[PDB]
């Protein structure tokens, strides 16, 4: 039994898409057959083969991570599993021993119609999920991470960027009574996703002064929350002026190098309380992302842009991406 | 000038449609026009004149405490306050030393056209917020401090009694996220109100196993959170048993006298966080209630039941009360 | 190869000191030579044979769950554990799949020569640790999750009972910055252990007013924080009475049956924050008693009542026991 | 009735011991007689007159915040304070109205034999707290802050800076039980200080390798806790990288500039919680760190290297200070 799949061959730019055999489920594992899959900001780093990517990642392999997909098949020792649940994967796989390998970036991936997966990373889905929104659960999860690191109903925040992460971070936070959300972002598009999955208020920091516009809408007192999904030095530098003293930050998006910031004034005499985040990745995190989606309360539909019907279409998705054009690519099956 | 007024001329049952001089502010005082006030349990007492009242109230005094109001007039030495200001306010007058009054409790309160409010307790509304909701606000705030004593987003709920404290909690958990929320109200008619409200399930504890019924929707886990609202020592039973081990519990609703419990299997051996709750009183959960209004994420419309214009008809509404046939009252004006 | 090892050989009161083969470890375990084993209220039980006992004890097993050891043989499968390592043992055999059995209760324990442990439970000890120390990190970790359920430096403490499990809770809140610390014990002998582990204040309750004398102690203020070490239901009653409004409470000790308590003027008007404690059996738990036991700041000396060389006088042991002469009793092998 | 000072006469280098009428209390206000006085950093940069003083301070003008004294008259309206009472001096004078101005820094100070004293900011000290600890409560209290920020008892510790405040950090750090608690400190004379205090290890920065030491220390694993107390770029980048994964950072230490910093992996990907520390001044740090001073667990006799009898010395004190051969100097009346 052979099945298609979007696979990086070898270094160098790019993907293909072949036809395997269908991977069969060792001791410990399961075979999910995939309904759906979504692309990631690590995927297009693959497919562009950056730095990152030609350092980690030894081809050939199947590439994604992101899916739904519902266990065809479950290897030896599997307990707890049976075929025909729904289900979705955590990507992390982690040892345990810590005080480790990443599934979709060490392993392969879930870009194909079958999918071997770890049975401690599966996660079983209310079958109420469609699975479009189903596979948006990991990095749902780094949004709800960055999103509730703190309290947030009924607090005033700043999110300082609107691709697909600070999207569903603002889908989270209006889901969670979050008031108002300020979004800046460059991007007219992405800034007008941002307004319809219910931004309140949006900045286009290339035109507008992003502090004086939050001062404005917040009279001078600075939002609650200050949460960046961007990675740009700039935004971090905005937020931490604009977040009210003894305010929340949250940092999830990654800079290009390190930052040069004023500690005295903004961190340390306003008395912040700053959060990393990086996933969870852990249970809890799903269950809060499960939840939320069975709410009804995630408007999630204007985040997904594009949907394309099987793998065909690789080529021109990663395109799109890296011109910008998309909040989240997704592939049905 | 005279106003009309609701007033406790005297010990007893009822209360007497009186009209009086508008009162003058003195230092440290405002006066503000009354455009809404809602009724509460606390005037319900009052009017029905039980041990409690009988015990604290010194009558002549007018009733009430949650209003909405205009200032027209600010008293000698007052800061920060313009006539014209929209405003509510908060009934706690702290003195600030302890490690004292409250506000149309032990003194004259809000139902009628105008009345005089330390500026101290003075909250400043944004106008875009109907005065039959900012009116609310109080309440609101208790309602705020049992919710959201802890997490709340993506958690599974159940909230024992459904009257107007039990129905302002099930907006807010909704507003905040909460999923699923379950209610237990025995009255056809306040368990309908929690349903229109967004009780995504309701149950009626006279015809139903609440425990059974809570484990059935959570499939045996029991609920992250069990907010009790009722006062009933049976519910507080079922809340303790159908909550999930190590989950959090908020105690607002007050008991007719001590309960026994099962501290050991229900408490100690389930770990669980458990909150006695208290109104805040304190502005940072009026931030909060704020916001949440300004939101329009509160689905208040269903929970006031009754508007009247004038306070003419007040007889009928206290009645209406006591029928259990009500939400919120409020008096327009 | 024989060994001597203390068997509840059979149902009924009492056990037998006995001589059976040293046991080999299996897949997953590992073979630890006992340095020293200390004895617990549930082993007195077992002991006793009570109704407990009588429901979940399956003789003929040794008994014992607190251990120092020294690993001198390791199962097939096993890693990270060496022969030589300085251990002692978690008791909570978790299963991981929970939203299971005890070492020592449902299993062959430590009083014996040597053990076989699960390796998952086992927990390496710094060599500078003293055996006699080293096995009471179980119920210092009951202490630790009691004492430390919140913030506890500077802070005035009210202890209720000084068994045991009340002695290590006045070590650890005393070496964590808690002053006053108030004990209030019946028993003339353990509240004469109380003060020399480092109780500031101690309250003889049945000559006493216990909440008179602590209102006399914080000059009415009543205590930040209040660890229910007794499972008395008048304690309960006392310490709730006692505690500061908004303060905290950790419920660690189990009553008889059901209590009555004021919930509205004690718990709900006081806004307290209430934990119910069962041990954490988590590793974090025992990183902190780790350290704590590491800083020397733990007076544990007092605590250690009784040393036995060898098993000998199991019998005598026990008794001293339930005559309540004893704080801590340990043997030493 | 005249009385000694200390004070600013006019704008550059120095102070003038002078003799000036004593002070009267006005409304609000209640007039001290100083026992003992403690010189701070600021004192220092009032004295040598730099940047910051030459912008804030207007001449003439008594120098000196941090007390401990006696109630020697009250002004009219003062309630709560009686002739006779030792108190010590909250130096932050706020206004309650924000979502002002320092006592000592805006106003005469308490380097004089007498000084008036806001009502609001008194804070009444038990008699059994010497006047040269007393006088240093207000430090303590930035110390308390930076310590206490999170959980700290059993945690490992690294603390970076042992000046004044650092080496206080490392007196609370120590009676809150922290363990081991790592000091880097490049000056002989305060990092033997902060051994004297209960440093349990200490690092010369410019002599070894920060990181490579904790990481000795700790096995690899990082401090759990990392509390920067010095203010040195170099130190905090030292910090971030030897906190553990997931650890609490607490930032008191002022910078020279801006600083740069490696965000993405050592916040972001480590998933830290950091805290910007500033003074609370208010009551309930005010109320920790009088109770850890009535526990006597605080080594703060190694601290105060220098208590000189009157003002006389004054010169030689500044001198010696600038030269950093000194912990706290008190002043002694
Ligand atoms: N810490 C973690 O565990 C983790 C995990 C995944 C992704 N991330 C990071 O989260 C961030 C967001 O990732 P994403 O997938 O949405 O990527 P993305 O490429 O879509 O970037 C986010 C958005 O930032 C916008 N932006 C650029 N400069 C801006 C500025 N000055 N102000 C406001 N917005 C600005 C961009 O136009 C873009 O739409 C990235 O830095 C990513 O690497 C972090
Ligand atoms: N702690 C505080 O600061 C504070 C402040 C205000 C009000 N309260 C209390 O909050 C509670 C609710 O007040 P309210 O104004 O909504 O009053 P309410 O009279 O409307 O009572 C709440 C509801 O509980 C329902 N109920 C009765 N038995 C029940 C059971 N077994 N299970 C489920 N529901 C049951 C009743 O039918 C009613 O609709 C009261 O006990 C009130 O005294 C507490
Ligand atoms: N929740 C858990 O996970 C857990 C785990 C272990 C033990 N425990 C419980 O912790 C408690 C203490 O156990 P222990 O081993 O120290 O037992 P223990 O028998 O030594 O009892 C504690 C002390 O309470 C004292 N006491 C009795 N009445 C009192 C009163 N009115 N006021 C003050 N003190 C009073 C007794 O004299 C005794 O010294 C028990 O209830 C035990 O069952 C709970
Ligand atoms: N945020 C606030 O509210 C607040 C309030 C008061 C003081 N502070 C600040 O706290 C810090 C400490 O103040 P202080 O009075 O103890 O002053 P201090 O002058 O005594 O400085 C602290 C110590 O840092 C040491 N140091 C210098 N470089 C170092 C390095 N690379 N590694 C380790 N130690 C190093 C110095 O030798 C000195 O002993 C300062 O930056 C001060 O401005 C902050
Ligand atoms: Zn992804
Ligand atoms: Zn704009
Ligand atoms: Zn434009
Ligand atoms: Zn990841
Ligand atoms: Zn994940
Ligand atoms: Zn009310
Ligand atoms: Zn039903
Ligand atoms: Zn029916
Ligand atoms: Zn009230
Ligand atoms: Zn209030
Ligand atoms: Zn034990
Ligand atoms: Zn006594
Ligand atoms: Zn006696
Ligand atoms: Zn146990
Ligand atoms: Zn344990
Ligand atoms: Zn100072
Ligand atoms: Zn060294
Ligand atoms: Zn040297
Ligand atoms: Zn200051
Ligand atoms: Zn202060």
């Amino acid at each position: 039994e052979k099945m298609v799949a979007i696979m990086k061959t070898k270094p160098g730019y790019g993907a293909e898409l072949v036809e395997v055999d269908v991977p069969k489920p060792g001791p410990g594992e399961v075979l999910i057959k995939v309904l759906a899959t979504s692309i990631c900001g690590t995927d297009l780093h693959i497919y562009e083969w950056n730095e990152w990517a030609q350092s980690r990642i030894k081809p050939p392999q199947i590439m994604g991570h992101e899916v739904a997909g519902e266990v065809v098949e479950i290897g030896p020792g599997v307990e707890g599993i049976e075929v025909g649940d729904y289900v979705s994967v955590e990507t992390h796989i982690v040892c345990g021993k810590c005080y480790t390998k990443i599934f979709g970036v060490d392993t392969d991936g879930v870009f194909a119609e079958y999918a071997v997966v770890p049975a401690q990373n599966i996660w079983k889905n209310p079958k109420s999920i469609p699975p479009e929104y189903a596979t948006l659960q990991e990095p749902l999860g780094n949004a709800v991470d960055t999103v509730l690191a703190g309290p947030i109903s009924g607090k005033s925040v700043l999110i300082t960027g609107a691709g697909p992460l600070g999207l569903l971070g603002i889908a989270v936070a209006k889901a969670s009574g979050a008031y108002p959300v300020i979004v800046s972002e460059p991007s007219d598009f992405r800034r007008e996703l941002a307004k319809k999955v219910g931004a309140d208020y949006v900045i286009n920091p290339f035109e507008e002064d992003v502090v004086k516009e939050v001062m404005d809408i917040t009279d001078g007192n600075g939002v609650d929350v200050f949460l960046e999904f961007s990675g740009a030095p700039k935004a971090l530098e905005q937020g931490l002026q604009a977040v009210t003293p003894a305010g929340r930050v949250s940092l999830l998006g990654l800079y290009p190098g390190k930052v040069t910031i004023d500690f005295n004034n903004l961190i340390i005499f306003k008395a912040l309380t700053i959060y990393g985040i990086t996933g969870r990745h852990l249970w809890e995190t799903w269950y809060t992302v499960s939840r939320l989606l069975q709410s009804g309360k995630l408007n999630l539909d204007p985040i997904i842009t594009h949907k394309y019907k099987g793998f065909d279409k690789y080529e021109e998705a990663f395109e799109l991406m890296r011109a910008g054009k998309t909040g989240k690519v997704v592939f049905m099956l």
